[PDB]
Order: structure tokens, then sequence, then C-alpha cells
């Protein structure tokens, strides 16, 4: 099942900006707001992670 | 201000976990060892709350 375009844009800026070495706490209070704001939100997070982590062990 | 992506990483899952209505002591016990377990995930905690308020007000 596939997530509504808008919200898989936002996922994937949150992923992205916590893959940096270095991550900023206020980023880090943006994203967990967004994570808080709509179950898509969180539901959205954990599937890109189950799916990154997949991809990382295939490459 | 810069905390390290794996180190931001937990910090958020573990406020995330005392943002439950509920919190099970066992977390509980968990998110006091990791704070306590490296003065960097004190400080993480610590500047994540810092910004989790502030942007409460903001919304």
């Amino acid at each position: 099942t596939s997530i509504p375009g808008e919200v898989a844009e936002q996922a994937m800026h949150w992923h992205l900006e916590l893959q940096e070495p270095a991550v900023s706490a206020a980023t880090l209070a943006a994203c967990m707001s967004w994570r808080q704001a709509h179950p898509l939100h969180e539901h959205a997070w954990q599937r890109t992670q189950v799916f990154a982590q997949r991809l990382r062990e295939m490459r």
C-alpha cells in the first residue's frame, strides 16, 4: 500500500535530514512534530525505514 | 549544537516513547539507561526537549 504523494515527499525530506552526520536539535524537534502530526506521517516514516534498510542490504 | 546522526535517532525514539499517554516502567528504565550511558545522550535529550517545547508554542 502506497503513501500519498505529499506525505511521501515529507517522509523523504525528514529521513534524509536524519542521515546527515550531524543533525540539529531543531531539525529533530521538527521531525518529531511531523511524525506526530498524523498517523500517516508516522506510518510512512516507519515503512521508509524498513525499505531503506532492505535496500542497503542488497546494495 | 550538533548531534551525531545515530545519537539523534535514539534521542528522537526515547522522546517519542515518553510522549505516549501511557509509558511502561520498562521503557522508562530503558530511557533512563540511555540518557545515563553517555553524556552525549543526555545532552541530545535536553536540547531536544528545549526545541520540542519551543515548537509546541509556535504551533
